Formats: C-alpha cells, structure tokens, sequence
C-alpha cells in the first residue's frame, strides 16, 4: 500500500499543488531577477530563488534536504563563466557533478561551453583541466573525472574534481541502479577533497555555505534533483526523511520544476522503496 498507485497518486497530487503555488510571477520578490539586459536563466520558466542564491548573477541555489547540503544550478551560460568559476573556488568545492552528455555540450545550438575539458582564461580566472579517472556506473554509463585548477590573482588557487557523465542518455532517466552509484561516486569524491580541506585547517568547514557538491545539467531542475535526491538517501541522518519532504525541500529552496519528470520521480520512488523510506508525510 505505501507505494502502491493511490500513495503515488496522493504524492503526485501534494507535489503538482507546489509546482503550481511556486510558479514565477513577473518581478516575483521569491526569485532573482536579472540585473540588466544580460540573460541570468537560461531557460525563460527555470527561475532562482532568491533567498537561497549563491550569487547574484548566477542561476546557482543552496539546496539543503534534510541533512544533507549541495548547490544546484543550471548550466552556466557563457557571459555567467567567470562568476561560475569564482563561485566554485570560493565555496571550496569539495566536487563538481556535471550531468549533461558530451553529446549535449557539443551541440552549438545549446549554448553550453565547454568549461571543464579543457583550459581557458576567463576575464581575470586562468582554469587548467586534466583528466583523472573514468568509473563505470552500471548500464554502459560512466563518469568520467577530471580536477579544474582555478587561478586568480588576489585569491587562493583552488583544485576542484569533477565527475562527468559523459554519456548520459538523451530523452530517458537513468535507472536507480546508475543513480546509486552516481550519488556514491559524487560524495566519495566530496568527503576525500572535504577531508583534506579539513586537514589543512580550512576556515571553510565552519561555514555552512562552504564546502558543498555543485550539481548541474543543463537546467538544474531534472537530472540534477535525480541525483540531489539519491545523495539525501545516501546519508545516513536522513532517515525519516519523506519522497515528500525530499522534492518539496528541493522545489522551495530553488523552484518548482524541481523533479522535472515523472520519470524522474519514479527512480526516487524505487530508491525509496528499497530503503523502506515514506513517500509520504502523515
């Protein structure tokens, strides 16, 4: 009965009600707005919310879901890579998930540069990247790992590991199975970068806005709340932590797409399943 078609229903209903409520008005005080004629989202409808920005020229939000902390962003824009970068250093990224394909990056039309394969200097950032290692996921996936060494004089250089999945299917959801361990992937590789940030007694790991996994696709919205919502279930504070409470977390503190899919809904209803976690709140 927990997860059988009326629960999902239900769960399906309270979820369309908070996309609904969470719908950007013009000049909506709940999201960031653009500062001037420069673009900030890139997809008109995927907004920022305001009061969990990271910065204000990004589409970029601190995401906390139960007790587990990440940023969620979209896929920078050109214009927006050198604040893109400065956010990554300053926030001591502890790893940097990148969930569109290669294929995705590739295409012209998109708009997605290439900011992490290869090097570049962006106004006063000079960024080197080198390939690291390549960890199968299961169903042919995999991730490809990379560090991206951002340089900038005034601050701290700062080496930032990132994971790929360079060829993420187009048009589908990855299953539970590649979720897993995408999200075991994602926060090993944050608590071995975290730990030696410890190690040097970083002031960061006293500020909770530091030290949090950046994840993006191309919006943020659906690929990103896959995994975002697979690491919560990863962590072992978080039991109790409802399907409910996870996607409603996610949409208010970023906006309501959210979980974009249904497809997408349904690989985190199976890894709840699996966990004997709640879908719903009682």
């Amino acid at each position: 009965s927990p997860y059988g078609p009326e629960a999902r229903a239900e769960l399906s209903s309270r979820l369309t009600t908070l996309r609904n409520t969470l719908a950007p008005a013009t000049n909506d005080p709940r999201y960031l707005q653009a500062c001037g004629g420069e673009k900030l989202n890139r997809f008109r409808d995927i907004q920022c919310r305001r009061q969990t920005a990271v910065r204000a020229d990004l589409n970029a939000n601190y995401i906390q879901v139960g007790n587990t902390r990440t940023i969620a962003c979209q896929y920078p824009l050109q214009s927006q890579l050198e604040s893109h970068f400065r956010m990554l250093a300053e926030n001591r990224t502890p790893v940097l998930a990148v969930l569109a394909s290669s294929s995705e990056i590739a295409n012209q039309r998109f708009g997605m540069p290439d900011y992490f394969r290869q090097s570049g200097t962006y106004g006063s950032i000079t960024v080197e990247s080198k390939m690291t290692q390549q960890v199968g996921l299961g169903d042919g996936i995999m991730a490809d790992m990379y560090t991206l060494t951002i340089r900038e004089a005034g601050q701290k250089t700062i080496s930032v590991p990132v994971v790929h999945v360079g060829n993420y299917p187009d048009q589908t959801a990855v299953s539970s199975e590649v979720t897993k361990a995408l999200a075991s992937l994602v926060d090993q590789t944050a608590e071995t970068k975290r730990n030696m940030y410890e190690s040097k007694g970083s002031s960061a790991v006293a500020d909770d806005s530091k030290l949090r996994p950046v994840i993006h696709c191309r919006a943020g919205v659906g690929r990103t709340a896959q995994l975002i919502g697979a690491m919560c279930m990863n962590d072992s504070r978080n039991s109790q932590l409802s399907v409910e409470d996870m996607v409603s977390q996610m949409r208010v503190q970023r906006n309501g797409i959210m979980v974009q899919k249904d497809e997408q809904l349904d690989v985190l209803i199976k890894l709840a399943e699996g966990q004997g976690r709640p879908l719903l709140n009682s």
